[PDB]
């Protein structure tokens, strides 16, 4: 069709996520380099433990219970200085849970029509425009502490 590596914005994460997150090939990166991944990888190690509780320590009451609580990041993302963090709180979800969603796709089934969406979406397009490139997170989760 026209896969130029960078089909989509959202559409690289969304995949990579649902798609990716069930198998992550460690032998070749076509899609972006390594900005999501290191940034899923660092929470996905810490945040592991909160949930690991909600996850495998009981059964995830779909998007409807798990939106409202993180996907609230939005609501209170509307405008901000740099919050990573938040995006990053559903996106890291979307791969962490992803593995976990091999047994209950209901999880799987809003982060198609929610993580890409609200991912640019809460992002806004100025600070994806500027700061959003995958080079820039890509290189500042290394930035971040050295």
């Amino acid at each position: 069709m026209d896969e130029d590596v960078l089909p989509g914005e959202v559409l690289a994460i969304e995949g990579i996520f649902m798609a990716c997150g069930l198998n992550e090939p460690e032998y070749l990166y076509h899609p972006l380099l390594s900005p999501i991944k290191l940034y899923i990888t660092g929470l996905m190690r810490d945040k592991e433990s909160l949930f690991e509780a909600m996850l495998a320590n009981v059964r995830f009451h779909s998007t409807t219970g798990i939106d409202q609580l993180g996907l609230s990041m939005l609501q209170v993302s509307g405008d901000g200085n740099m919050n990573w963090g938040r995006a990053l709180a559903i996106l890291t979800f979307g791969s962490f849970v992803a593995q976990k969603l091999s047994n209950e796709p209901h999880l799987r089934d809003f982060a198609l029509a929610v993580l890409p969406a609200y991912a640019y979406e809460a992002i806004g397009p100025q600070w994806f425009r500027a700061r959003g490139g995958w080079r820039g997170l890509k290189a500042y989760c290394t930035q971040v502490l050295t």
